[PDB]
């Protein structure tokens, strides 16, 4: 079991694990509060199991989507931000930390799958999706690919389909309708046909993934590639000039990429609402803490409006915020789980040629709103 007069921050061994430790060494010097950081494995289910008693850690960090899993059952602590706390953060970001109007979190850092390309062979990046296909024919002539990604998750092919006009839930009346899915839409039906015809015309590869796509960029094969916030960590010794740019457009329409924010969590038992709220307010959501963790592990964009500028100094970061602003945040409802499964077989069933485009979206629609 944990004790008082201390702070235990849990990390996924890949997100400011060493940088966060620095902030702790300062806290103790300012007051004397202990600050430990651990990165266990499979702590997803092991976290809420012990959290119920309050013996495990105290503070947790996860996406807004998952943040709505421990509170739904009643295994999280509430909150009470001030005008400066609610003003510093963005309105939309707050929507991610809310179940039924009640607030049980406070977003700090924001992340999202942006476009990472190299300025070695391709100086000018493709602003439109229709411009990539042509490159696939040229870049291939030399003996290299143009752009790849993870073909094992509809989420990766969302900005291409959802962009044309497709969603999972309908945001209305304050909440998101569960009996209203946007899969078999006029736009979505055509969106998929794009990626589909590609693999059919030998424009892409079937054996494509985030890993295989990550190495192709490191070795210097593909000019462009899409990866998460855990890509910058890879580069350090090779020193590869990376470029962050918002996802292209389709038919003159904005992309509909997902949103991935990073908020802090607190237990209802008795972790440290006084120290945690103070450490996260004046030692995490400020240049003193953010810059400290960013120096070792720059998460990228954040919710803090003030820090949004200092970070916006370079378009590389400006593109991150634009991805979340134009993108769409995932609701905090349990129905979202069913969507992860339905959509999974949907895209796969289409690519494999087991079900038509309209059929894949039709069946999935019934599965989600079943």
């Amino acid at each position: 079991k944990t004790e008082e007069g201390k702070l235990v921050i849990w990390i996924n061994g890949d997100k400011g694990y060493n940088g966060l430790a620095e902030v702790g060494k300062k806290f103790e010097k300012d007051t004397g509060i202990k600050v430990t950081v651990e990165h266990p494995d499979k702590l997803e289910e092991k976290f809420p199991q012990v959290a119920a008693t309050g013996d495990g850690p105290d503070i947790i960090f996860w996406a807004h989507d998952r943040f709505g899993g421990y509170a739904q059952s009643g295994l999280l602590a509430e909150i009470t931000p001030d005008k400066a706390f609610q003003d510093k953060l963005y309105p939309f970001t707050w929507d991610a930390v809310r179940y039924n109007g009640k607030l049980i979190a406070y977003p700090i850092a924001v992340e999202a799958l942006s476009l990472i390309y190299n300025k070695d062979l391709l100086p000018n990046p493709p602003k439109t999706w229709e411009e990539i296909p042509a490159l696939d024919k040229e870049l291939k002539a030399k003996g290299k690919s143009a752009l790849m990604f993870n073909l094992q998750e509809p989420y990766f092919t969302w900005p291409l389909i959802a962009a044309d006009g497709g969603y999972a839930f309908k945001y209305e009346n304050g909440k998101y309708d569960i009996k209203d899915v946007g899969v078999d839409n006029a736009g979505a039906k055509a969106g998929l046909t794009f990626l589909v015809d590609l693999i059919k015309n030998k424009h892409m590869n079937a054996d494509t993934d985030y890993s295989i796509a990550e190495a192709a960029f490191n070795k210097g094969e593909t000019a462009m590639t899409i990866n998460g916030p855990w890509a910058w960590s890879n580069i350090d010794t090779s020193k590869v000039n990376y470029g962050v740019t918002v996802l292209p457009t389709f038919k003159g329409q904005p992309s509909k990429p997902f949103v991935g924010v990073l908020s802090a969590g607190i237990n209802a038992a008795s972790p440290n609402k006084e120290l945690a709220k103070e450490f996260l307010e004046n030692y995490l959501l400020t240049d003193e803490g953010l810059e400290a963790v960013n120096k070792d592990k720059p998460l990228g964009a954040v919710a803090l409006k003030s820090y949004e500028e200092e970070l916006a100094k370079d378009p590389r970061i400006a593109a991150t915020m634009e991805n979340a602003q134009k993108g769409e945040i995932m609701p905090n409802i349990p129905q979202m789980s069913a969507f992860w499964y339905a959509v999974r077989t949907a895209v796969i069933n289409a690519a494999s040629g087991r079900q038509t485009v309209d059929e894949a979206l039709k069946d999935a629609q019934t599965r989600i709103t079943k």
